[PDB]
């Protein structure tokens, strides 16, 4: 890696890794391999170990995208993140149409062990449960909610811990980004109650999708995240509307003050590949340059 890159530089402050999300396509299209090879110390699926790609049917496995990936990620020496487990975006219509509690307790367990046992050992951070909350705080009515209620989240950290103890097993979210909005207040209550009846959640990762100008609070949510005891938290599929150099700067420098945030993570490299890209809100334009929140996030990281 460059002794100027963001990874490199957030490492000598302390922290793990500045990571990013990618998937095979990216990895063979424009620069994104050349940056990531450079830049960042981590990388993250963006699609091929969701459900929906790596079962397809019930029992019936395709690996073939998830496992480029990980081969790639470790030729080029990336520590690897992998999600997520369970989600409700992603799900065959196969899982949806479950109603029975045993049968759908079994195949949740399956896909969770099948996929953290594949990989066992080379996965630092697993994203196991995603998506839980409603804004006001009251759990998500998922399938797996209404099936096998609210112990399903239980369920699958023991699962997930049982099938690999090497991974850090986290809970992940979106509008974490304000210290008082009601599902960050209420994540961290839950969280703290869950630990304490001996759940093993090792970690809560904020997506931190931002309009302009919503980095100044995450200056204060991060902390109230982290006051939540995990050990750990991060900033996950980072971006901003606009990418102003003040977000970007702002996410970083709440990373800084948290002693148990490990890193960040954003959400993909050059600005057309975006979502949203007509906010063009990455870190680098469709010429595979640097921008300026670029610039300043080395800057502010070197002194």
């Amino acid at each position: 890696e460059a002794a100027q890159s963001v990874d490199q530089l957030i490492k000598a402050r302390g922290k793990v890794y500045f990571g990013v999300a990618t998937d095979q396509n990216r990895l063979t299209t424009g620069k994104n391999a050349a940056i990531i090879q450079a830049d960042f110390g981590m990388v993250w699926p963006e699609n091929s170990m969701q459900w929906d790609a790596t079962e397809p049917s019930q029992g019936n496995f395709n690996f073939a995208g998830a496992d480029y990936l990980v081969n790639w990620a470790q030729q080029n020496g990336k520590l690897i993140g992998g999600g997520c487990l369970v989600w409700h975006s992603q799900l065959p219509s196969w899982v949806s149409s479950i109603t029975d509690k045993n049968t759908l307790t079994n195949v949740m367990k399956n896909h969770i062990t099948t996929l953290m046992t594949r990989y066992k050992g080379k996965i630092r951070t697993w994203d196991v449960v995603g998506e839980a909350f409603n804004e006001d705080g009251s759990l998500r009515q998922t399938v797996f909610l209404n099936v096998i209620g609210e112990d399903y989240i239980p369920i699958a950290f023991q699962t997930a811990r049982a099938a690999d103890p090497n991974a850090k097993l986290y809970i992940m979210d979106y509008n974490l980004d304000s210290a008082s909005y009601p599902k960050t207040q209420a994540i961290v209550n839950r969280v703290k109650q869950w630990r304490a009846a001996g759940v093993p959640i090792d970690g809560i990762g904020s997506q931190t999708h931002l309009s302009a100008g919503q980095g100044a609070g995450v200056l204060q949510a991060l902390p109230l995240l982290a006051s939540a005891g995990t050990p750990e938290v991060s900033i996950l599929m980072l971006d901003v509307a606009g990418a102003s150099p003040t977000d970007y700067v702002n996410v970083v420098n709440a990373c800084l003050n948290v002693q148990s945030c490990v890193g960040i993570t954003v959400m993909g490299v050059a600005d057309p590949d975006s979502w949203r890209a007509s906010t063009t809100p990455l870190l680098f334009d469709g010429n595979f340059n640097p921008k300026p929140a670029y610039n300043a996030i080395v800057q502010d990281l070197q002194q």
